[PDB]
């Protein structure tokens, strides 16, 4: 019954979030989830624990995008299919995406989301690789660098050139792709521990 | 006077773009007539707002961006050259934070900044196009995916950090991998702007 009510007050911050960025109070999040005040504030007490709750979900919705992923027939497919999933989210909310990497977190359930999905990223790159599709110096903590980038195009261009983020997803996958041709990346992905003290 | 304002002028600019690497916009009007070697009265009768040397050091970084691809027309290999401006455009602002912040983060207008685009444009269209009709860059690419080339280096140093001050390189090459021109690729489904898109997001 609760889980219900954290459910609702999360999708309809996230609804705020795409047009208010986080500007929106906790009292705004409550009449546009159709509760009351004091059951939003029973369940998040300020808006910080609304926004890593907030980041804790969208990981969790990573890592189930990232396992559907892992389902396809197709692993490069999988890959290109993952990473347009993953960009969306916060290409087209500036409030998610002011969340996910303007922003330092921490904690048990940060990190016990972090711990769900690092190794469902690798799995995705990993076998993209094994099947000669992905470049061999890819990584999983390249993803991450896939949302921000793209979230920097949306940032930029502004709402009049919504779509225009997926122009250079495209091309950033494009760059991704496995080539005879293709002279080694000179600057490898961040490790474990640098993409870890960088988000932190 | 003609000669000694022109010095002044970029004195102040360099000194100032030094310490915007360091401190973003933080650094102060007074600490960059410092950092300059000039005096304090000198620089805000120049500059008597941060607005005002934000704008001067846009118009002048554009300036420096026309000389970067006149230099680029000028390489033998037409590919090495788009990456080699690629490359210069893109260090500018993923190595210094708060140039990065005046280009992409501040709103700029007026006669000098239309002039100056009015410049820069079609020096960034042409070596584009160069590229294009010998075969290596792939048809969709136009001089206005530049500006985002910026936009896109930049937000990884904005991310990771200073202390992985390289990293921006990394995804330049994948974003320049990606703009090969392949006998087999799939059309970019969403068009770069047209220069009156880039001007109103400008």
């Amino acid at each position: 019954d609760a889980e219900r009510n954290r459910k609702r007050v999360i999708a309809a911050a996230r609804e705020l979030f795409a047009v208010h960025g986080l500007e929106s109070t906790l009292n705004e999040v409550a009449h546009h989830a159709g509760l009351g005040v004091g059951t939003v504030y029973r369940r998040f007490p300020t808006k910080e624990a609304l926004f890593e709750a907030i980041y804790v979900d969208g990981m969790d919705q990573l890592s189930g995008l990232a396992e559907a992923a892992l389902r396809h027939e197709n692993s490069w497919e999988g890959f290109e299919w993952f990473v347009h999933q993953m960009c969306e989210i916060t290409a087209t909310n500036r409030g998610l995406r002011e969340i996910a990497f303007s922003k330092a977190h921490g904690g048990d359930h940060v990190e016990a989301g972090r711990a769900r999905l690092l190794p469902l990223l690798s799995k995705v790159v990993e076998r993209a690789q094994e099947d000669g599709y992905l470049r061999p110096e890819a990584s999983a903590t390249d993803m991450p660098f896939f949302g921000v980038l793209t979230g920097a195009v949306s940032e930029f261009a502004g709402e009049v050139n919504a779509d225009l983020w997926r122009r250079y997803m495209a091309i950033l996958i494009e760059g991704m792709r496995r080539r005879d041709d293709q002279e080694r990346l000179e600057v490898d992905a961040l490790d474990e521990a640098q993409i870890d003290a960088a988000m932190t």
